[PDB]
């Protein structure tokens, strides 16, 4: 079906199975989260990661410029109000959200 | 307002190799549930307990850990309903990062 009903009273499911950890701070590719708010969307607030460094942190605690911190982006669906400002009708939309960062070897190639 | 039930049009409007190149590499596992939308959820599992060093060997002094994201999914309610759902909140691993471990003597 094109149109369906959704009950917005969320039930949690296994959110206390493999659940504070401070990975964003302990990572060799650390990041910070920034708040994105849009009143025309559910969820209205989405937190986005931004990597703190271009490089990665090494064993000595210094930045290793030979490796790159990169954000891990995830395709996410959101509900957008349709028509605009509607309290109770939406369309699904697809966006990319950065969830955190990892450290990768760069892709290397001579200029052509 | 904050209505209990809302209408959603499911015709979506749109708005990498890191898993192998990462020092905390991972593989993706596919979870399919016909009672859910999205029916398919892809989940990362870290390949190693440690992280990969400059030489390409595993360094056990660091840990590969999953980066978990809280996400909402639609679960059919009542079961098997083609057109009615409830939002549910789940935790999904979206990739891995390399962290310094938390160390403490046994008590
Ligand atoms: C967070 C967040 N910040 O804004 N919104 C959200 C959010 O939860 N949005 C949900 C969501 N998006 C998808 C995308 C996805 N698909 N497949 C995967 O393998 C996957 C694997 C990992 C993660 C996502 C997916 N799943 N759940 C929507 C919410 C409205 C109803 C429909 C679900």
């Amino acid at each position: 079906p094109r149109t369906v009903m959704v009950n917005l009273n969320i039930h949690n499911r296994n959110t206390n199975t493999n659940p504070s950890s401070d990975y964003y701070n302990r990572s060799t590719s650390p990041w910070n989260l920034h708040r994105n708010e849009d009143p025309e969307r559910y969820p209205s607030v989405i937190w986005e990661a931004k990597c703190r460094h271009l490089g990665c942190i090494n064993a000595d605690g210094n930045v290793d410029y030979h490796m790159n911190s990169v954000p891990i982006q995830q395709e996410i669906l959101v509900l957008r109000r349709e028509p605009p400002h509607s309290p109770n009708s939406f369309r699904l939309e697809k966006i990319l959200v950065s969830v955190g960062c990892t450290c990768v070897t760069p892709i290397v190639h001579h200029v052509a």
